């Protein structure tokens, strides 16, 4: 029953879930890919031809030369419109044989109202005021009166998402269907509602046990965590909030690289020394099999190697046996290297 | 390092987690005992001699004859009052080799603000209107003004709760350092938001995956999973939900038993005939090691020994290799039977 | 053959021999229970729904599920008007399947006359003045001329009894046709008419050899025999007579309990110390397969753990192998615990 | 632990108890040899060189070759004149290293008044009329004023017996010392008080069980159990009862003999015929491992060897494996034959 492998990120975001999931993809070949992404933020993965995918919605998975089912969880806050247009960019891949399942409570972005609702936090905390959040609370109201916030409800009135939307059975035959399945997790561990940032996080914990919850996953399901981290983690622009002791705040200048900045916000990005502590935290609720560790590029080889070895001594000092088995010197599916290849 | 037992139910609450608590805390002496209760929620334990504790709050598992924590998660949403109520009636228990340690960003209920946003849902979805949702709402909006609703920043001008409330490292600390650990869940399976009878639901997923999540319990710790169930389950009374197509609504007058009344709210309990759907569902996500079968005592020997295979087969049906291991004929200690024992 | 197990109390009476007698029973669920009581006895069983039985002839295990035959054996003393009023409130239980067999020979209390002939020795040696010997020293007689003290000539002119005496061999061919028998005895080993207390004792012996004599039972018919005592041994109030070297008289003060009163005097219990020396003579004779450890709960676990290994050594010691196989802590079935589960 | 041989009547008692416990003591040479007899009659035994011993209270045992013990039970009813005359008589076998203990609970006769006492009942019931019964009462009675009647109390102020007088544990001490007991019985099965001829029956039951708790011998410690029976059962003269439906009374002239009488008292025995209703009620209660069948002498091969297969079938009928295995042809131990040497 153990065939879910999960794609988690042990930082404050942004350090290439996108990428190692389309790599996983495509080595493993897994028939169905689930996720529970908010509006936050697109993850994105570039494959060995050039082809490029940047998704808010769908999975990063759906490259799997075996795919069968594409699932978006419970979890899940998104915008129709995007979803479409998503679906759309890979119809190629998300052929006749292909099935999409919305759960049923789902939620659906109504990017006019919830968008508007996140404008204060935007400025406040440095949040992406995508209306995630305000969508999520709408959610919880639980007026019997709104049809108008979960799949089941919208697909009544907006035929685009009926077909795909399911029953809460359906939802847990496919996984029982499933031969191997990659989960993907979003933000990172570091922005959990519950950790020591507060209230300078995003709205949920960003932990296995949340993901596995908000993908609706049976915990003996679970067979692997892959988490994802980088040399220098980044925080998202403005007033986004604190570090941790043993890190510093750098320059994209000191690290003679080209400012980094957000895709749609073209916020720039807050780029910090790698820091010790953070990984004996995400080591310690998170637990990894494995590690990818990416960004390799913005350090000699010395640097890196020393990293790989301080995030397997963090592993072991949180009872954790997590081996750094990818390296991540690139943004293509070619630039993903074996360690044991390296080093 | 797993040695954490989840206690969990199967059908739509109050089926004795309470009792069952109690009971497992006085037959394995856990060093730690933990929660993330909301106040929607009040379970009972009655001990051999006659003692009760209806709890909101804290544990049950409280009468562990090794007591060492009591932990309070991050998804707790607590009445102050209560608290402190709950507190010094098992003062003797609590004594000063005993930590009470309260999540930094456990939420503190805002008694009359909170329950004056539940009135209307108290009465269209039939829910507590105990202010939990509204409370989850003000954490949830992460505003950075706001120092009135997260454990850590209430401590700065309460200190009736300032030694309980600990750091995020504290808390991690506490669970490495746990030799034996019970956790207890809230609610019930079918209760979950991402459940088919949503709005007629709770506020977030009644699973292992989510309580764990809400108590910040990393995946590794569990050891086994404790699944409670009734005869006949109940809900709440008024316009609580829909049931599953395989079961009927009862009264008290057909068992021939005196009406149930609700643990917070005085109100009576909705009784329904037991469904097969409902725990073929309630295994395959919840998948628990072993069931509680309560409440026998309204049912004769042929009545819930019929149930036990019902069970034992739904969850084979599921994947699920659960076994029923205790048989509940009465409120307090002396009335949990092993199966073994009796059939 | 060997289908009889036999109850029998180790000390001096009133250890709980009503109680395992009644839980006994609703395990293993014997077809037939026999016994052989005196008016100067009472015992009590307490089942799990709290329904009390008391009885001075009938014996307690007439609550097993698969009764057939109740059976009063040739050494009863019994009240005419007792017997009905016992039968009267277990009349559910005493359907028209279940047959209630007096043997001819039993003995007929005199109530006034029996009772006056016992003044003197109920404050002389502490006697309970019940009648009991006076009755028994009728029969002895063997006056041909009288008609009024065994149950066949009584049935003659009472017609109350009539239905249920039988026949010597009505009652051999009973016996006979059981498949599994509950033999219940009465007092207690030390109250023994041939035990070192003499004359501070009771009519009879008090060991398996006269209880199965009594009841008229063939020695290979014995399966098991169940052996009953306490933490602390009790005698009834006034002159009762003395106890062992190794033992003290206690009061109810030093123990922190309420004073406890006899079953057919409102008298105050004398009480004592635990005595191995005690132990050591009832394991020599009674030789019992279990022991039924009660009244645990005047004890902390300490306390009651080192009484079950003295029990077992002092066992060892006269080539006894007596398990510890039960352990009391209330006067109900509930209370009773199998040692195994609590040690 | 299983070491004691006991010696039982299955019919009205004279049947050759004292022939074969002769017998059996010189072929197994038993250490020990234990009784619990009452004055009522004289048992007989004749050596193969003429010596004869007639006891009414020292076993009949004392002629085995390694006695070192020889022990008085506490339902023994003494004359100590009589336990005088019989320890002179057998002198030269009640040396320095035998060592005789009388229980202090045993009854010492008062032959001026219990005699009397018995007077009424000696024609009534043809009662033997020894003082048997009075003795048992007064012992019943326990006056704390009267220290006459128990041989503990009795040895303070008669020195004859004080030596031999033991306590309770020197008593279960001498029991657990020896290697191999010889126990006999007195009276006869049918002879019970709680057999169907009351009040034409003796003062207690005649059955092993009441034998083993009269002589305080622990039920594990019991062996083998050998039966006595005669081809024609006597009765002892006068209105001594009845008999059962398949047998009638016959005369010493039918079957060619001299009237048999009473040792003392001269009266005629009453002679019947073979009862196989008898045996099949003495085998369920009794259960002999072996039989001996005396007075063969009195019928012809052919008539003696069908009473052989009639035992052994009414045996098989009550669940006994009896084995007729000793044949009786006179008085003496020259008599005793073995089954398989002479059929
Ligand atoms: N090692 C690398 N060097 C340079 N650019 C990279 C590397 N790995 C990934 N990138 C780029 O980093 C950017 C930041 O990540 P983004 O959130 O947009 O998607 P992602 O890489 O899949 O990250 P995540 O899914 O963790 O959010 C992406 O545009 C991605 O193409
Ligand atoms: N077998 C039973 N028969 C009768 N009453 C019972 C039984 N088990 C529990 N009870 C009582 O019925 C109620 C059912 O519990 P509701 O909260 O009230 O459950 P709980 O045991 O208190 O805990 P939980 O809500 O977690 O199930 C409680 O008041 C409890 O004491
Ligand atoms: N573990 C216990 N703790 C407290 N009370 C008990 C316990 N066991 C029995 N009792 C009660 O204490 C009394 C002791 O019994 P006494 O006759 O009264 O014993 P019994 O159980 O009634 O039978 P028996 O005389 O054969 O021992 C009874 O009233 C009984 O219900
Ligand atoms: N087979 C026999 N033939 C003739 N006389 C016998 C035989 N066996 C025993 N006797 C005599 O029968 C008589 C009657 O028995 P009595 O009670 O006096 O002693 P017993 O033979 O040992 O009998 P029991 O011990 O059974 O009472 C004795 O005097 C005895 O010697
Ligand atoms: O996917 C993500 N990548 C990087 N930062 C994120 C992501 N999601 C949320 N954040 C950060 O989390 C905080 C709160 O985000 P919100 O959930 O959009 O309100 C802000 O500081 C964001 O920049
Ligand atoms: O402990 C509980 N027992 C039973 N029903 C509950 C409990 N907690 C919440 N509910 C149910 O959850 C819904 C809303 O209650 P609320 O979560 O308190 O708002 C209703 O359908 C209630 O019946
Ligand atoms: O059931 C009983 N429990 C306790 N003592 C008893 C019981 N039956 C008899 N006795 C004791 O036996 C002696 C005489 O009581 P009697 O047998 O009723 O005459 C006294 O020492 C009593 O204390
Ligand atoms: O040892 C015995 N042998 C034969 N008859 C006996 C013996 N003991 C008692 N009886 C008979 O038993 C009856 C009552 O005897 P009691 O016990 O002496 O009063 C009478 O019919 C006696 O003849
Ligand atoms: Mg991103
Ligand atoms: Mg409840
Ligand atoms: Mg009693
Ligand atoms: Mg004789």
């Amino acid at each position: 029953m153990e065939n879910v492998d999960l794609v988690i990120d042990l930082q404050f975001g942004s350090t290439g879930k996108g990428l190692i999931a389309g790599y996983l993809a495509e080595k493993n070949g897994y028939d169905t890919v689930i996720n529970a992404n908010m509006p936050n933020a697109g993850h994105t993965y570039i494959n060995a031809e050039g082809r490029k995918w940047m998704h808010k919605v769908l999975p990063n998975g759906i490259v799997s030369p075996n795919l069968k089912r594409v699932m978006l969880g419970a979890g899940s806050v998104f915008s129709i419109n995007r979803l479409m247009e998503e679906i759309e960019m890979s119809k190629d891949l998300l052929h006749d044989k292909v099935a999409i399942l919305i759960h049923p409570m789902a939620t659906v972005l109504d990017e006019e109202a919830h968008k508007k609702a996140e404008v204060g936090i935007a400025t406040s905390i440095g949040s992406t005021g995508q209306g995630s959040m305000a969508a999520m609370v709408e959610k919880l109201q639980r007026d019997p009166t709104n049809n108008t916030i979960v799949a089941r409800d919208v697909a009544q009135y907006d035929g685009r998402i009926a077909q795909y939307v399911c029953t809460v059975e359906e939802w847990d035959m496919a996984l029982m269907a499933s031969e191997r399945i990659l989960a993907e997790g979003a933000q990172g561990f570091s922005l959990s509602l519950n950790q020591e940032f507060y209230p300078y996080c995003t709205s949920r914990d960003c932990t296995p046990a949340r993901f596995l919850a908000d993908m609706g996953i049976p915990l003996p399901m679970l067979n692997k965590v892959i988490g994802t981290a980088r040399c220098h983690p980044i925080r998202v622009g403005g007033t986004s909030g604190g570090h941790y002791p043993d890190q510093e705040e750098l320059t994209w200048e000191q690290l003679g690289q080209v400012p980094e900045l957000t895709t749609v916000t073209k916020k720039v990005r807050r780029v910090f020394s790698f820091s010790f502590i953070q990984m004996q935290k995400a080591m310690w609720t998170c637990q990894p099999d494995e590690v990818f560790l990416n960004f390799c590029n913005y350090l000699s080889p010395m640097g890196w190697q020393d990293i790989v070895h301080q995030i397997e001594v963090a592993a072991q000092s949180r009872y954790c046996d997590a081996e750094v088995k990818y390296l991540g010197f690139g943004p293509t599916f070619n630039d993903v290297e074996l360690r044991e290849d390296v080093m």
